[PDB]
């Protein structure tokens, strides 16, 4: 299966309506992720 | 390692400022995933 590496971003209001993948506070301490990190995305 | 399991999403105005990973039409073509769908996002 093909992923997307990734970082998670600051949504811009120049994002309004683009596609996104949210992730909250509570996800990113699962995750153990901040803004800048570099993470994949894979479909399911 | 953990993950977090979420959906693609459209950004919407209240979503400006918080996190996000942004997937393109060309990532999602790689991916293989439309607005809705279940995807699954992995710390690397």
């Amino acid at each position: 299966g093909k992923k997307v590496v990734a970082r998670v971003a600051e949504a811009r209001a120049e994002d309004v309506g683009k596609r996104v993948v949210r992730v909250d506070k509570a996800e990113r301490a699962k995750v153990g992720v901040k803004v800048g990190d570099v993470v994949e995305v894979k479909k399911v």
